[PDB]
């Protein structure tokens, strides 16, 4: 019927509505490290969110986005294997039911347990839904979560999921500043790709960053909480959102870093 993550529903089945699944350009991928070429060409990413507005976070039944005014050049994202400014639309999630599951990319076969996707669209194309459409409409930035330490910037986060527990729940999400989610390094490998949900378009370049965040298992343990049903719906807990990786085919892994 209409996709999900259940066994009905779930990844295996989404070509038979979405034929791009089984694409040229599909994501995510495992990272190999060791065929991962380092291009000394690929200049630092420059990341400008000193300017970013939240807006609101919203639970739209398959993870939960927090949406940015991107009317303006105000949290924008430049330099790397990008040509143009691209600007930040929305941030969302994948996770798991347990910490040894849940990011959609893998390193070396090894999964974390979440991954966080900051979106950012080419203003070159004017708008979003144009941008979806073009070969180098979409930069993503990739950053995996291991279980640790609590990270300080994302309780505010935390903290609001009680307010959108079910789908098309939202909350008033306005002053998040997402610098508190960047790992310290911004050393990361990069490919071309697609979406890792349905719609599936491949319009993305990737940016995976080498270095995980820390977040507490407290935290995760909120997300974990999340219900891809509708309120007054029987319970279903928003687990395990990923999509498995996907064949690599003809495309090159770059490196910024060695
Ligand atoms: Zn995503």
């Amino acid at each position: 019927h209409h996709w999900g993550y259940g066994k009905h529903n779930g990844p295996e089945h989404w070509h038979k509505d979405f034929p791009i699944a089984k694409g040229e350009r599909q994501s995510p991928v495992d990272i190999d490290t060791h065929t991962a070429k380092y291009d000394p060409s690929l200049k630092p990413l420059s990341v400008s969110y000193d300017q970013a507005t939240s807006l609101r976070i919203l639970n739209n039944g398959h993870a939960f986005n927090v949406e940015f005014d991107d009317s303006q050049d105000k949290a924008v994202l430049k330099g790397g294997p990008l040509d143009g400014t691209y600007r930040l639309i929305q941030f969302h999630f994948h996770w798991g039911s347990l910490d040894g599951q849940g990011s959609a990319h893998t390193v070396d076969k090894k999964k974390y347990a979440a991954e966080l996707h900051l979106v950012h669209w080419n203003t070159k194309y004017g708008d979003f839904g144009k941008a979806v459409q073009q070969p180098d409409g979409l930069a993503v930035l990739g950053i995996f979560l291991k279980v640790g330490s609590a990270k300080p910037g994302l309780q505010k986060v935390v903290d609001v999921l009680d307010s959108i527990k079910t789908k098309g729940k939202s909350a008033d999400f306005t002053n998040f500043d997402p610098r508190g989610l960047l790992p310290e390094s911004l050393d990361y490998w990069t490919y071309p790709g697609s979406l890792t949900t349905p719609p599936l378009l491949e319009c993305v370049t990737w940016i995976v960053l080498k270095e995980p965040i820390s977040v507490s298992s407290e935290q995760v343990l909120k997300f974990r909480k999340l219900n891809f049903n509708g309120e007054g719906e029987p319970e279903e807990l928003m687990v395990d959102n990923w999509r498995p990786a996907q064949p690599l085919k003809n495309r090159q892994i770059k490196a910024s870093f060695k």
